[PDB]
């Protein structure tokens, strides 16, 4: 996250932490817990050699420093990535993730609620690079981002095709943005008083530059989708 500021305990207790475990650990992605044993992320992030039993999925965690060997953690049963997507392209950057053990619904760990409307008062989480050729952040950042509309982001980015499966936020004059290892985390807005997942957290050109705004997989258009593989 660039621009953004430390979050507390309990603020978004559906954020997850992606690590691969080989010799070290490290974070790779976001992912947003939308029930006892799923969780949403970006497709891309599975763009690797697909390893068996190296991933692990943290929950309820502030601070990477945090982790250690005695830290629990979730296991991958079932990888679902969106059968359209493609390396290195933009289209479909969803996968769902079927935990191998329900987790509990805590002070600290609770699903993000799914989309069935303007929405304002949006947020963007997560580990990532601060600046654009920075580092992993320790503490989970945030930042408050406006969208704008598919016309607006079309008019940024008219090198792509911006489809309506795609949602755009960021500032005119930039400066708060995700960034790398923030992808696949949630974008999430108010509506009714309760946290929408609106946005996976999936591209942009550069970090946080000017006009130039963050690219989600926009959650609503891929509910039949989510539905259907979760079913
Ligand atoms: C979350 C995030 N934010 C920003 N601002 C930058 C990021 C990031 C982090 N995102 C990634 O690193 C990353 C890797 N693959 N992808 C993203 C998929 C991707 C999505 C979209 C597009 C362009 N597009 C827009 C509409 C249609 N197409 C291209 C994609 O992949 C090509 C390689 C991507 C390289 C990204 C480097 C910078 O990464």
């Amino acid at each position: 996250i660039v621009g953004g500021t430390e979050s507390s305990w309990g603020e978004w207790p559906w954020q997850v932490s992606l690590q691969v475990k080989l010799t070290a650990q490290r974070h790779l992605c976001g992912g947003s817990l939308i029930g006892h044993q799923w969780v949403l992320t970006a497709a891309h992030c599975f763009d690797g050699l697909p390893l068996q039993d190296v991933w692990r999925i943290y929950s309820g965690i502030l601070e990477l420093s945090d982790i250690t060997k005695d830290t629990p953690f979730s296991q991958i049963k079932e990888i679902i990535i969106h059968q359209n997507y493609k390396v290195s392209e933009g289209n479909h950057d969803i996968a769902l993730i079927k935990l191998q053990a329900p987790l509990e619904y805590t002070e600290f760990q609770k699903p993000i609620s799914l989309p069935s409307t303007i929405y304002t008062n949006c947020w963007v989480t997560g580990w990532g690079f601060s600046k654009e050729k920075g580092e992993i952040q320790n503490i989970l950042q945030k930042v408050n981002i406006p969208l704008v509309t598919n016309e607006e982001c079309q008019k940024r980015y008219q090198d792509y095709k911006i489809t309506q499966r795609m949602v755009c936020a960021g500032y005119k004059e930039g400066g708060k943005d995700a960034c790398k290892g923030d992808s696949g985390g949630p974008l999430v807005c108010k509506h009714n008083g309760m946290w929408r997942l609106v946005g996976i957290t999936s591209w942009g050109e550069g970090c946080a530059r000017r006009e130039q705004p963050g690219v989600y997989t926009k959650v609503a258009e891929y509910m039949d989708w989510i539905l259907e593989k979760t079913q």
